[PDB]
């Protein structure tokens, strides 16, 4: 009886993963050269990820039926096209928003769909965004945190952001690994990936966004963020209460809101990869329970567990409705 | 009557300032830099500073009266001596800590003190720990996150730690702004400091200890995070959960315990800067109400809302009172 929506699930396509396969080959430096050489290189050290990636109307929605999930809100999974230089991202997207939006025609009572862009060409993007919105009807937007190691506070962005704000699509803004600016520290232990690195990349991302006035500029924009908000709804007293030194000595633009104020007017979150009902309970009292959404993050995490977790919840029936799905339907318009 | 024990409270002595004003005007590149020539520099942008910082007995003490505040903990404030050369340090290192010393003991009702040292010389840092915990017998250590742009999973700092865990004093890791290896991603909007940087830089330090198998070096160690643990309460699932990957494809070491069991037996954490009955909740219900102590973070804040922040917390009366002041006097040895 329970709707279950989940909101950050990963699949990927031949076009994209043979294109990937490809620059595994290359010299780039970037962090993401770790999961991309794991995955899509050479003698993989996970081989059957790009299998379980691909694979939508088998094993992932026999597990869907195991354990009475409704939906599967796909995405194209990080890195998405954001590696390949403009031309190459560009053409990929389009590519892979045609196959996303064929996917999920093909059963459309089971999955819903994200599409994606290359923001290494913003006009282009731009012009993508609204195919999306428009000639393809998806429901909603993905992107992997930072492109070419550029926040999306930086004004070379903007188009993108102009088109998104328009469109009326929600953004789902999902890690990648940390970027160049930030990279170095994450080199040891595994914390390139979803261990610290995740965080740590998508949420600086996010407060950038904040802290630079984007949402003044754009402020009917929705931002998702996973991983229970990548922390920020733990550190809201602190970003409000920092912020009048921030403006004053510290050269940030002064905003029409405070930085919280922002987070719960401009973002909502999903629980993916943070099955804790104490993170769940207090994310519900500091956003309120329009701004929790229930993910599971599949194929990196099991199912099972991410459904026990939320229909185990200890909050009201009500409540726990619209983060199983009530709100992930209204934010991604889903039926 | 309940006691209030600020556990987080800044302080400076003369010969430091003097060395810090003339570091202001070299060519360092280091983030703190910003801090440094704000307080310290020439033509200071905050020039009071200096003088609420060095203030003990007057305007502090006056305001600790008026608001019921038992006691402070104090600390030499960040950047502590970490910045100067390692001969540099060293010398500040022991003056500090020797004025520390007869600060609490000109009013040791009132004031408490951690000693701090040079890492940039761990066979001389020891030797410091070790007069400390002996010789001034003073409460505990105090240091500000990385040293010389590296982490204290580094082998070079083995030497300090094994001198912190065989005096048996706690180390608080205060923030410092990011390190060279992560600040390129926080030189604008005022996040190079409490906003957002001082949190990043700090618990990612504390994480890469937690995976580096520090704490099975050293079981012993007690550390101690400010600004409600820098989030690192808020994301101990998802640490528990990924660790499986990091040591199975991404060479970290395999540990005895599990991130969080660390972080509860080895770490407490204190609520300086985080003025959230919700958070404080969350964060006795994750760790056990014996892992939270309370502070001020005076003079960055002002005393009488962090008081009426833990007078007014809706926890039980036994339980406010560990957190107000009960486990910092088992923590750092206060009478
Ligand atoms: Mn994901
Ligand atoms: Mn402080």
């Amino acid at each position: 009886s329970l709707r279950l929506i989940a909101t950050e699930e990963a699949v990927t396509f031949q076009p994209v993963v043979d294109a990937l396969r490809a620059h595994s080959r290359t010299d780039d430096a970037s962090l993401d050269m770790i999961l991309v050489r794991d995955v899509y290189g050479d003698e993989p050290a996970r081989p059957a990820m790009i299998g379980r990636l691909s694979d939508v109307t088998g094993e992932r929605l026999a597990e869907m039926d195991s354990n009475g999930v409704d939906m599967h809100l796909l995405s194209l999974t990080a890195p998405g096209v954001q590696m390949f230089d403009a031309e190459t991202g560009t053409r990929l997207a389009r590519i892979a928003n045609d196959l996303m939006a064929q996917t999920v025609a093909a059963n459309p009572t089971r999955f819903a769909g994200l599409g994606t862009f290359a923001p290494q060409d913003p006009a282009s993007a731009a012009r993508e965004i609204e195919r999306v919105a428009t000639q393809l009807r998806l429901n909603g937007l993905v992107i992997n945190s930072h492109t070419n190691d550029l926040y999306y506070d930086d004004p070379f962005f903007h188009p993108v952001f102009e088109a998104i704000e328009a469109s009326g699509l929600a953004l789902y803004i999902h890690p990648r690994a940390p970027s160049k600016q930030i990279d170095r520290a994450f080199r040891d232990y595994g914390m390139n990936s979803a261990i610290w690195g995740y965080g740590i990349e998508t949420s600086t991302n996010a407060v950038r966004m904040i802290l630079s006035g984007l949402f003044d500029r754009f402020p009917r924009l929705k931002i998702v963020l996973g991983h229970m908000g990548e922390a920020i709804p733990f550190w809201l007293w602190r970003l409000d209460y920092m912020h009048g030194n921030a403006t004053t000595f510290g050269g940030a633009p002064k905003l029409k809101l405070k930085p919280s104020e922002y987070f719960r007017r401009n973002f909502a979150i999903t629980t993916s990869g943070v099955e804790s009902h104490a993170a769940l309970r207090y994310s519900i009292e500091v956003l309120g329970p329009e701004n929790v959404m229930w993910a599971i993050d599949y194929p990196y995490q099991p199912m099972a567990p991410a459904v026990q977790f939320i229909r185990t919840a200890p909050i009201p029936e009500d409540v726990k409705a619209m983060v199983a799905g009530g709100n992930a339907a209204r934010i991604f318009r889903i039926t």
